[PDB]
RNA sequence: GGCAGGUAGCUCAGUUGGUAGAGCACUGGACUGAAAAUCCAGGUGUCGGCGGUUCGAUUCCGCCCCUGCCACC
């Protein structure tokens, strides 16, 4: 019904950016990004209003949110910064080829792809690609945006780009760019299932010691995040549906020999969740001593003792230990299974004591 | 899309899971020609909603509701 409006309009709409190229990825989005030649806002509006739905406008901004059922709309007017201006104009300021497409929702077009740079093309020999070398200086966060997007896609650098990106990381450019977006992006990153290969993206062009301070790559690290990968595969294989956040678990795993204060620093900067910086704070001090205490643990009462108050990303740091690890294993899938039936139960409560006997009838069981 | 706040009618605290609170409106009676003040007391509440784990969830976790702000595709 779009390019009704926009044929009422006498307007032109374009489903727009990363989107299409998810629609090209045969990836189905409920956030669908527009660009209208002519006014956004009154289209948004129409369209709103014949879906009887609430419209939220931007006039600063010139684009409009409205959301249809589980659809999210953003409709945004053509602009040739970040005269009127035409949907090439809008397509050449972003950043790389396969984001810069377009599919015309207007009706005598409808289903047409518009690709005025390639894009199709480094879509198809998977190439990650900036329109202008001038890119990274712009906006050098897309420097992390290009390997984080080369991570989750697989794709390859072209030259030109690589060149760019290295020139652009030498100068120091990362350093320039506001706190809060590289945060951001970076929150983004680790969200992602291929995160990994975005941390060897990150190891090869080096531009995590840039924007976290005293931070420097290592072996033991790298072959602590493989064995977390492992680990991770694993648990969300046989446990999935206690599945948690992965990503920031390798976040901690890269910071666990820096500083301490940097750290908190760097949770307090990233917004990290309470359980992540909980776990690095039991990570930093209490770890060595309770893994030497699990060195120590003989009878399965005394593990359950020095295991079950803790969270499970404590439980998957503890993985990373070959020895502990079949033993955790032996905790997760094993150690607790249980239940007891009415009369006996009954029997046992004849306050903390009934607890404090349950858990002597539990390490009954156990040994 | 991520991070705080959600506790009475209003303004607000409360963590090793273990049987909940303040200050003013609410009912009832002692008090009064009536009313209020004040006294005894006591509702001050499924501590957002729905499930899950647990002997037991305001707390652990998951999906959502609301409000405010930071961030922007």
């Amino acid at each position: 019904m779009v390019g009704q409006i926009a044929k009422e309009m006498g307007l032109r709409a374009y489903i727009v950016g990363g989107v299409v190229r998810d629609i090209l990825l045969g990836k189905e989005v409920w956030d669908v990004d527009f660009v209208v030649e002519g006014n956004a806002i009154e289209l948004a509006k129409e369209l709103a209003r014949r879906h009887g739905v609430n419209v939220h406008p931007f006039p600063e901004f010139g684009t409009a949110h409205l959301k249809i059922g589980k659809l999210k709309l953003e409709f945004a007017t053509a602009r040739r910064e970040t005269e009127p201006a035409s949907l090439k104009e809008d397509l050449i300021r972003r950043d790389f080829t396969i984001n810069a497409m377009a599919i015309s929702v207007n009706l005598e077009d409808y289903g047409t792809l518009i690709d005025y740079f390639g894009g199709l093309r480094d879509l198809k020999d998977k190439v990650i690609r900036v329109l202008h070398p001038v890119s990274f200086i712009e906006d050098p966060v897309r420097i992390l945006r290009a390997l984080r997007f080369a991570g989750r896609l697989n794709f390859k650098l072209s030259r030109s780009t690589e060149k760019l990106l290295k020139q652009a990381v030498n100068l120091g450019l990362l350093k320039e760019a506001p706190r809060g977006r590289l945060i951001n992006e970076i929150k983004l990153a680790l969200r992602e299932d291929r995160f990994l290969e975005i941390l060897e993206l990150y190891r090869k062009y080096r531009v995590l010691e840039e924007i976290i301070e005293g931070f420097q790559w290592n072996e033991k690290v790298l072959q602590k995040l493989y064995a977390l990968r492992k680990v991770v595969d694993w648990h969300a294989l046989e446990f999935s549906e206690e599945r948690i956040d992965y990503g920031w678990l390798y976040l901690l795993i890269l910071i666990s020999n820096l500083d301490y204060e940097r750290g908190k620093h760097f949770l307090e900067e990233m917004s990290a969740p309470s359980w992540v910086r909980e776990t690095y704070k039991f990570m930093k001090f209490k770890l060595g001593s309770l893994k030497e205490e699990l060195k120590k643990a003989k009878e399965n009462y005394e593990v359950y003792r020095l295991l079950k108050p803790l969270h499970t990303s404590v439980l998957l740091l503890l993985m990373l230990e070959e020895e502990l690890k079949e033993k955790i294993k032996l905790y997760l899938e094993k150690l607790r299974k249980v239940k007891l039936p009415k009369e006996k139960i009954e029997e046992l409560k004849k306050g903390k004591e009934l607890g404090e006997r349950i858990e002597e009838l539990k390490r009954e069981i156990m040994n």
